[PDB]
């Protein structure tokens, strides 16, 4: 579990999050701040762990450009960046919103405070609900609603999502006890909207699960190339495009999501088109308090 890759990681997270920031000004060309970024990424000694996720108002996340894309930032946008950075499969995953061209909001802060409010309690015996008691008030109190279905999620070498939500809310059975030495991203999300997200098109993003019979040479070869460059972290329709034409992709890719060997991640969108702010670090915890990967 080396944690100075995990270190390395974050600071990169770190550095490209507030380039990021400094080029997302009105007109700036949506597919040309993710390969910048991505690019930054890469020249730091780091590789994604992710397609760079650039969700707008609405959109919560698992929106990553595609070529041809044209979705260019306007001002007063909501833009929720959450750049990925992993070193030999240790990760640091982090977001932020910014409303482009423009001064933080209340809606930013009560998503930000949350992260805060739960940094400050995490230490190692701490039982998740009570991160979860931390975000929900942060938000609530701000007269806000928290997206209850959209949480942070423990991480672990290679795995991204290692299967334990930090929620962003209480509930009484949510009694995992934070050991010495769980990495997590801590991620809240707060909306004017409902607080509940589901799934719409499109699919702009994908993952590697399980090796499965393919019949079809051209998806069997897709699947090898996606395995050799990716493996089991998460990657971009975009990054495929380069290569082989867009029609036979697109039809490659949902042939295996068929088969099941890669799953896709949608498109979320929050359920009454609430305007969505999103704040995430990566935490190693230890005894009684915590590392913050990408702070």
């Amino acid at each position: 579990m080396d944690t100075e890759k995990l270190m390395k990681a974050g600071e990169i997270a770190k550095k490209v999050r507030e380039k990021a920031i400094k080029l997302a000004r009105p007109g700036m060309l949506l597919l040309e701040l993710a390969e910048s970024i991505e690019k930054m990424i890469m020249e730091l000694g780091g590789k994604p762990a992710f397609p760079v996720g650039l969700s707008i108002n609405e959109i919560a996340a698992h929106y990553t450009p595609y070529k041809g894309d044209t979705t260019v930032l306007k001002e007063g946008d909501y833009l929720k960046i959450d750049v990925g950075v992993h070193i030999d499969g240790f990760i640091a995953d982090t977001a932020v919103t910014v409303r482009v061209g423009m001064e933080e909001d209340e809606l930013m802060e009560a998503a930000k405070e949350a992260l805060n409010a739960a940094i400050s309690v995490a230490r190692a015996g701490v039982e998740i609900k009570e991160l979860g008691k931390a975000i929900e008030n942060e938000i609530r109190k701000r007269g806000f609603k928290p997206i209850v279905n959209l949480s942070g999620h423990k991480i672990e070498r290679y795995k991204l999502h290692a299967g334990i939500s930090i929620p962003n809310i209480y509930r009484p059975h949510d009694n995992y006890v934070l050991k010495e030495g769980d990495v997590f991203a801590i991620e809240p999300f707060a909306t004017i909207g409902a607080g509940q997200v589901i799934e719409v098109p499109p699919t702009l993003i994908y993952m590697y699960v399980r090796d499965v019979p393919v019949r079809v040479a051209q998806a069997r070869f897709l699947l090898a190339k996606i395995k050799r460059e990716y493996g089991t972290l998460p990657f971009a329709y975009r990054w495929l495009q380069n290569d082989m034409p867009e029609g036979q992709l697109k039809l490659a890719l949902k042939t295996l999501e068929k088969a099941g060997a890669i799953y896709g991640y949608p498109v979320l969108k929050e359920i009454r088109n609430g305007i969505v702010a999103q704040f995430e670090h990566t935490i190693i915890v230890e005894k009684d308090s915590v590392i913050v990967t990408t702070e």
